[PDB]
């Protein structure tokens, strides 16, 4: 029984997919432990992507994530971390993600891949701390 | 352009309908202005339910709920439209949330403000700094 | 907590709606107590249809049907609710099985018992040892 | 067996509902006899809208529409059934196209001929050689 | 044109997926040749899993399959056997089954993978005999 | 931003999947630039399959494509060509196409795989010319 962080980015919201994404998580048999539509401080953004901070085009990541509010959620259940990455699909919506996955069905571009899921037990634990301090 | 309060009660959550209900709202053309899964204090429960009375509080507080501010043209009427009448079998038409998923008035899954006055008041309690 | 008889007639099957119809029942919160794809003897057909009369028997017996016992709170009313009025265009509302998929009264896909007395009798014929 | 004209207006297209609307028609048991995404000349727009008047033409011509001939038993009534009343919130029931997706009468996504006379005339304008 | 055995196990039923699973089969273009909700005798259970009888944790398989009634069905059509295994997904719902498949979309655990489909022409013929004697 | 040709063959229409297929394209984020239900001349058919003209069973391809009207469409958007082939699935609906794809979910036979999508920038440009002369 694991906990993982899930974000529905501003592009997932504008395209009216909040409900859709939650549904897919619920139906996989996972539970929404925490859920909140919120804004992202410039620092929370940099803290989230801190790992890719050095990398190229880092700045563009922060710009988008703060352009509108996001839906943050704690997803909980058996193999929650792997399962969510499964539902989401690979990073490139066309060359990687299979159809039937969130990105596979709805996305065309890596920048606008709608959703985020923690990639490891360590990442989840850290990301959950930033997004849900008192959890 | 109106704002209305929407609750997905503990029964809507256990039956895995959070996503479903939000989707229906989004597709009607409304926007989720605020959204939070939270617990309900005893006072908040009691004061929300002005209108057996006890079995309600034990219900609304038995688990966390999803509270939301829904915003858009005729948001109040539209949400009550999507939800259906109160009795899921004798009132709500199929195609509505209650019409499609509910059998009992107690467990009708969802709540929507019933008037401009109710919304304004309910939103205050559920989203103080809004 | 009631029990009602449900039939998915040969037209519902050919149009690939078995799954669809069961899903709608399950999601309303009802339970499939019994379920069987079977053929209909001439007597069973005739005796089911007490209420042109001949074209019916030739229909109900033209292929196998899916018989089911549906069980739950207000099961009888709920199923008739999901199904819709008899005339798919002039009576049944959209969102209902007939409302969404049917055009003709003859081919309205599905049957649900119309009363506590009817259910009890119909269940006896279709599921003798129940 | 009737023929009726159906339009998916520019608002239905921008909201990505072409597929959705066609699906609902197909599943009711109707057939798409003709189908074309096209632009609307000013005369065609004006003459279609015999029944603020100006904001309509600017709407129907603001982008291409999907025109279709829908054919089948009671096609005319059935399509108006699927579509819902004109005011998406006060008239159309949920389960209908307008009931599920629309909030405003101006942007009610879709059009269906309202009578045998209207269909025959509208089909002539939109599909001259039909 | 093949025939294959399909079971909707007690977990598929409790999770309200009978309709869902049948729908997916129908839409693939297959036909329900036989269909019945029934209980499973202790021996029918052992006869079904006879192959994995020796294997470890064999007993736990029999316990679950008999804990509630199942929906048995004969599915018929072109490549029915392969098609059904396709719709179902690999055995491990998270590490094997792709999303879009029954297990891929709804399951987290191998024990509770909701559904069964014959794995070969020989298996189908034998399994159909046990579950639908006069077929 | 690419343009690709899409056909909903006579089998996709008889099985009532026009709406379904368009929906999947729209939801991926692509736009229907052109759309028309039409009949296929014997020559248009041979012009379309001109590449496989020499190949065996060529004649059977022309027979089917002309047996009823088809829905032709120009699909437009980012990576439109790859995306559409993604949504469609591999050619053999059972051995290649994954579930979640059009062929994966609805087809059993290669002949009746419901749908067509241009396979390259060169193919699209040529196919669009034949199907939508004044485009």
């Amino acid at each position: 029984t694991e906990r993982t962080l899930v974000l529905i980015k501003p592009d997932g919201i504008e395209r009216q997919l909040i409900g859709e994404i939650i549904s897919r998580i619920e139906r996989k048999g996972l539970t929404i432990a925490a859920l909140q539509l919120r804004t992202v401080s410039a620092e929370l953004a940099s803290q989230h992507y801190a790992e890719h901070e050095g990398k190229p085009f880092f700045g563009s990541l922060l710009e988008f994530i703060t352009s509108g509010p996001v839906v943050a959620a704690i997803v909980e259940g058996t193999r929650a971390i792997a399962a969510v990455r499964q539902l989401a699909g690979g990073t490139n919506p066309v060359q990687a993600a299979a159809p039937g996955t969130i990105r596979g069905d709805f996305a065309l571009e890596t920048q606008f891949n709608l959703v985020h899921g923690s990639d490891s037990a360590e990442s989840a634990q850290r990301e959950i701390a930033l997004w849900f301090p008192g959890a």
